[PDB]
């Protein structure tokens, strides 16, 4: 669903202070997002 042109790659989620970012590596790609 996230990445579907990625195949088989990894995913790897870091969170600092009320913040999230998701980075997935094979495509280079990253996402922001907040739910705090
Ligand atoms: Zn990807």
């Amino acid at each position: 669903v996230i990445c579907r042109e990625c195949g088989k790659p990894d995913t790897k989620i870091i969170k600092e202070g009320r913040v999230h970012l998701l980075k997935c590596m094979a495509c280079g790609a990253i996402r922001p997002i907040r739910m705090i």
